[PDB]
């Protein structure tokens, strides 16, 4: 139905969301600390000096384990 | 059709693997710290010692910015 369209549609979206914003085809698994921005997948984020969001200094690169992942 | 409710529950376990596992009511938006574990919201995650996960302890809690977040502005309309 047109019902099952939508549904389709945010979890399109969400799935979307999810990946790198830098490579755009690996999931995100990293966060630039001490900022907290987690948009990267481990391989684009370990080669930022600054945040590609907010342009904050990047101290370290912490991996992060999501329950979506 | 039953499509849709198939895919109405696939939203809802997406959905629910966003909210905090302590609470069940809050996003997920903190990471203990040096586990990486990113399973709770910020209220849950500064009254746990050690990580509801692995069980290492908890030496801080890095707040962390997600493309997926949501908040009562996002209403539409
Ligand atoms: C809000 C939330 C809790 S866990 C999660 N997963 C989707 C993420 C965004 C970064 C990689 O997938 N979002
Ligand atoms: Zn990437
Ligand atoms: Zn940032
Ligand atoms: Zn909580
Ligand atoms: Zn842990």
């Amino acid at each position: 139905s047109q019902q099952t369209r939508v549904l389709q549609e945010k979890l399109r979206k969400l799935k979307e969301a999810m990946l790198c914003m830098v490579c755009c085809e690996e999931e995100i698994n990293s966060t630039f600390c001490p900022c907290g921005h987690t948009v990267c997948c481990e391989s684009c984020a370990a080669q930022l000096q600054s945040c590609p969001v907010c342009r904050s200094r990047v101290e370290h690169v912490q991996h992060v384990y999501l329950p979506t992942h």
